């Protein structure tokens, strides 16, 4: 598959959390570590997205729209995938892994348990790298931004990625004629826990103890 193949190649290189053992552990250390990690990943996502066929020919405003609705889905799906071969831990990066006890120390228990629900589902499906990268692309195209101007063009991007996934499954998973549909039926859980995650920003902001960038605060309030 042309599209699956280029997506495999466009997969970004590992990113490291670079946590510092001289800062005493705390919910604040954990959360600001996750913020720096995520902003470096967001920068990688923009370069990555220009390898999605059709994405870079949308208007500036449409590209912003799609990415504004999908970035947390893309981030979480990466964490999900990196944890497939672990048990009840979330692999944020090779050097930043969270078990149940550290989730609680960070205030992220309920959120991380929701994510581990996704890990569990994809584990039993034996999710392949090929499927993960096409799912990531589909999460972007299917973001359901309310702002899109060129609805016809985004519908076409979803169809091209949808077609790539189905084609891949038709060839590599003939023992399951409905595997592509099973993959797509995990997307509602993905969007569910991105909304849970974005909503958590507001808890953190209200409590006021963890420092946030002033641009982020402005975005949150708006
Ligand atoms: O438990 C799972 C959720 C972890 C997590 C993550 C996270 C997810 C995946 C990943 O790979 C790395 C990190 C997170 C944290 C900070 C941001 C920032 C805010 C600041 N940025 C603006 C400056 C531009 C925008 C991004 C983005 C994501 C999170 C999310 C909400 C509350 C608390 C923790």
């Amino acid at each position: 598959n042309k599209i699956v193949s280029h997506l495999l190649v466009a997969e970004p290189e590992k990113i490291y959390a670079m946590p510092d053992p001289t800062v005493p552990d705390s919910d604040i250390k954990a959360l600001t570590t996750l913020c720096d990690l995520a902003d470096r990943e967001l920068v990688v996502i923009i370069g990555w997205a220009k390898h999605i066929p059709g994405f870079s020919t949308l208007s500036l405003a449409d590209q912003m729209s799609l990415l504004q609705s999908a970035w947390m889905e893309i981030l979480i799906l990466g964490v999900v995938y990196r944890s497939l071969s672990f048990e009840d831990e979330l692999v944020y990066a090779d050097d930043y892994i969270m078990d149940e006890d550290q989730s609680k120390l960070a205030g992220l228990l309920d959120l991380n348990n929701a994510i581990l629900q996704l890990v569990k589902k994809y584990k039993s499906m034996k999710l392949e790298k090929e499927e993960f990268v096409t799912l990531k692309a589909i999460a972007l195209a299917n973001s359901d931004s309310m702002h899109i101007e060129d609805v016809e063009a985004v519908q076409k991007l979803q169809d091209v990625l949808h077609e790539a996934l189905q084609d891949y499954e038709a060839g590599q998973h003939m023992e399951d004629p409905r595997r592509a549909g099973k993959m797509l039926m995990t997307l509602p859980l993905l969007r569910q826990t991105s909304t849970k995650a974005v909503q958590h920003f507001y808890n953190i902001k209200l409590e006021g103890k963890v420092p946030m960038h002033k641009l982020f605060l402005e975005m949150l309030e708006a």
